């Protein structure tokens, strides 16, 4: 057993979470089909640069490492891959301190 479809959801990103800005999240993806296309969407729409973002491509391993340090970068993160979609919602919650 191993195949499931395009892009394996080995990403700690697939749910609604509300937390203060500064939460580090790493997306790990292992695609079953190489036809997978690399295409990420920010806050649902391509905005300006804010949070730290880096691309790591090597063979079939496709992983985007993003650190939520910018509040402005908060928004809908939809990860597309060939023929698959990911649903995640980041909300900035002021400290309860």
């Amino acid at each position: 057993m191993e195949p499931k479809g395009v892009f394996a959801k080995e990403q700690s990103v697939h749910n609604e979470v509300q937390a203060e800005a500064g939460t580090t999240a790493m997306l790990s993806c292992e695609v079953a089909q190489p036809q997978t296309e690399v295409t990420w969407y920010k806050d649902g729409k391509k905005l300006s640069s804010s949070s730290k973002v880096r691309m790591e491509v090597k063979g079939c391993t496709r992983r985007l490492v993003v650190q939520q340090v910018g509040k402005a970068d908060a928004g809908e993160y939809s990860c597309e891959a060939g023929g698959q979609r990911v649903s995640f919602q980041l909300h900035i919650t002021e400290p309860l301190e």
